[PDB]
């Protein structure tokens, strides 16, 4: 049958590189007969902030207010913020979560770190216990794609960054396996402000061919090993 | 002198744990005889998304938004919006720069991703060249007072969530070291919601002492190896 993919996005710019990476996907998803959804995070004007807010009624502990525990309530009782149940039932419903970002302090923008702490709730992606391989989210699939700054060579080990897996460690592990999401390579588009007229193309063009086929990938194993080496 | 302390301070809740590693910090420094200074985020309020809004200044280019380019730019023109160049002046005068948050998806709250988007921009907390050990920001001290969900068993090699040194890779090196600050080892506070009462106090009341002593530590080597390394 058919797919469901969430791109949630967060760039500023629709004529940027970004821009550009979201909406090939929309093109050749969409081609495929697939269904597609974006949360463009800057046009909502995404609320990043985790605050008392988020519930809508009398919290079960105001006199000393713990946001983890609030929320997991709120989703219990159905009184979560509009925003964030919205963006619940987009991703209940996906197959493929695809977020679409440029590298920000080695990790997504602020905007995009507000949706992971506020959509991906306890009781909703996951419970404790009932993370990692129990996560709430199991049978689901995740792709980072990526832009950067720094250069590919930057991004290894012996470059002044580190080898680029290392980054993603907290997106890819702590964050989307967590969840019960399996995760597919990364695609990761390096430096496309230094990179030339016709090397920024190949790269648009390598993911939208990377997508033709993104149905028969299998995930990574998603473990310190797969991240680290050694 | 040279005893200036900025706590960028990420919880919501007054009464918190955290509210009390913060509020035992500001004692014991302002005992000390420091200048100590809290930005309290959730209490201002503050931004956490990079828009076009960060700049007061006319944009050079209003029909493609670039971030980056654009705060560059109203940095070195004082053209940035208040609550940046309010941050700004902070971290200029700070000797040390505390980060007291809970972690959240392996990283900082979103509301603190967004402090660190918006406030070090290029020109003011590294240019090119200019980062790493020649960031701007070179002879500060950085210091991530961390708390978890996860025990100190799960964050283990052993554990499911890996090292806990794994995470702080984007912090201390993507981030805090880029800028030129010398980092001094983390105090991670471990499952403080498992933890008895006695616990607890017993770890605020080790946050406090370690800062009696805190301006004569060592940084760590902020390396790879001391990440990932045995
Ligand atoms: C707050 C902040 C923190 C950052 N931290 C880091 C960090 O930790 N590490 C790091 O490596 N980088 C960092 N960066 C840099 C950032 O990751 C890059 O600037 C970003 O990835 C660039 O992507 P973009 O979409 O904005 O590029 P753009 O500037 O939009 O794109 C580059 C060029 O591609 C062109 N283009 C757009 N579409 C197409 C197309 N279809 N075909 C051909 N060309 C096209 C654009 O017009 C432009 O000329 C940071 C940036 C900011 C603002
Ligand atoms: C969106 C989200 C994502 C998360 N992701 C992660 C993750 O990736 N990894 C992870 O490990 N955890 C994660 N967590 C858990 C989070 O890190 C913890 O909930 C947080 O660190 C707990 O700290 P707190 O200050 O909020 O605790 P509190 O609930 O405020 O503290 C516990 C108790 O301490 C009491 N107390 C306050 N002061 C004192 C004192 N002086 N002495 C004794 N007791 C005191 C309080 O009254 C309270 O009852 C996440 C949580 C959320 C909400
Ligand atoms: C000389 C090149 N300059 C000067 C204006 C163009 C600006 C390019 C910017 C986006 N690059 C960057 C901006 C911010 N952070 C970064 C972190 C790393 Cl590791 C690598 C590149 C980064
Ligand atoms: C009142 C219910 N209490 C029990 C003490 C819930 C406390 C458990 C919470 C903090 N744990 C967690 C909450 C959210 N995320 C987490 C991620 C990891 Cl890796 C480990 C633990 C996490
Ligand atoms: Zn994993
Ligand atoms: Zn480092």
């Amino acid at each position: 049958a058919g797919k469901k993919v969430l791109i949630v996005y967060a760039h500023q710019e629709p004529k940027s590189f970004n821009g550009s990476l979201k909406n090939v996907a929309v093109d050749e998803l969409s081609r495929q007969g697939c269904t597609v959804t974006v949360s463009d995070l800057y046009a909502m004007n995404f609320e990043p902030r985790a605050t008392d807010k988020d519930i809508t009624g009398t919290l079960s502990n105001p006199e000393v207010f713990n946001y983890g525990v609030e929320t997991h309530e709120a989703y219990k009782q159905r009184s979560l913020a509009s925003d964030i149940t919205d963006e619940q039932k987009k991703v209940r419903e996906a197959d493929l979560v695809i977020f679409q970002f440029p590298l920000y302090w080695f990790s997504v923008p602020a905007i995009l770190k507000g949706w992971m702490d506020r959509v991906l709730c306890q009781g909703f992606a996951f419970d404790i216990p009932g993370f990692y391989d129990s996560g709430l989210l199991q049978g689901k699939l995740a792709l980072l794609s990526v832009t950067t700054g720094g250069t590919a060579e930057m991004y290894t080990k012996t470059g002044v960054n580190g080898d680029s897996r290392y980054f993603l460690w907290p997106l890819q592990h702590g964050t989307l396996h967590f969840c019960g999401f399996k995760v597919l390579a990364p695609q990761i588009s390096f430096a496309p402000e230094i990179a030339s007229e016709e090397e920024r193309k190949g790269m648009v063009a390598a993911w939208s061919q990377r997508l033709q086929t993104i149905w028969k990938e299998e995930p990574i194993p998603c473990t310190a090993h797969w991240h680290f080496g050694q």
